[PDB]
């Protein structure tokens, strides 16, 4: 599908809830979440091979995959694991994580285009954060 | 003397050690230094009256002290405490601090600007952290 353009937040469920349940300290939180909400992404997208940069005030991200070759990322708060992307439907990409560093949570994204719109998720045991995104 | 200005840091000796016995966990010594590694300080002067602005990633300072004039601040690991600056010498300020939350270490701070350089010096038990910054 097209995920490739230029994206921004429209809405957001649950990502303190989620910081909370990864173990981040209060004073961070706040740091997070602040500037976690006024994320820039820019997409290229080349059949299956995709490029995605978050950007924010306190942290950006640059990440290369391609759909079902699993590669080296960070967990949402920082962490290093290696993450296998597949095609869970046409047009809705899950990810799954494990962490090189051995304790921690059950962690994964989905990134799925629904109609025009980027519907993020993030899971961490049970704690689900959904942030939807809307092309620029 | 000339403390005013904006800075930027040259060097930095031990400040995970500070941390360390300050008694902060792995976890977050990883995220304060790594922040900690680029912070941005902005410094005005009117004699004996300074406000000192030292920005990082996660966590930002402002402080407002006359010179011999105690006043409440933070120490460097967040905590409560009650500090009293004096100039040890014609450039070069010493501040003894106290917590007003009980138990803790005996810490310190001291800034002096030794030629167009700023000597920054945190101490708890034993530990001395140096920190050099310089005109941006
Ligand atoms: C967790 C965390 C941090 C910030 C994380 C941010 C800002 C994440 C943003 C995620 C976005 C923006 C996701 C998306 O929408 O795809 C900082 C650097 C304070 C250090 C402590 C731990
Ligand atoms: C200790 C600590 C934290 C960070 C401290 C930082 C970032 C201090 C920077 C000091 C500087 C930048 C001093 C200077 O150079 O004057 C965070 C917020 C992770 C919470 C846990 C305890």
């Amino acid at each position: 599908p097209n995920f490739a353009g230029t994206w921004k937040m429209r809405s957001s469920e649950n990502f303190d809830e989620l910081l909370k349940a990864l173990g981040v300290n209060a004073m961070l939180r706040k740091v997070a979440v602040a500037a976690a909400s006024k994320p820039h992404v820019e997409i290229r997208q080349d059949g299956d091979q995709f490029y995605i940069k978050t950007s924010t005030t306190v942290r950006t991200t640059e990440i290369n995959f391609k759909v079902g070759e699993g590669f080296e990322e960070e967990t949402v708060d920082g962490r290093k694991c290696r993450s296998l992307p597949t095609w869970e439907n046409e047009n809705k990409i899950h990810c799954t994580q494990t962490l090189l560093e051995g304790d921690g949570p059950k962690t994964y994204w989905t990134r799925e285009l629904a109609n025009d719109e980027l519907i993020l998720t993030f899971g961490a045991d049970d704690v689900v954060c959904t942030r939807i995104y809307v092309r620029e």
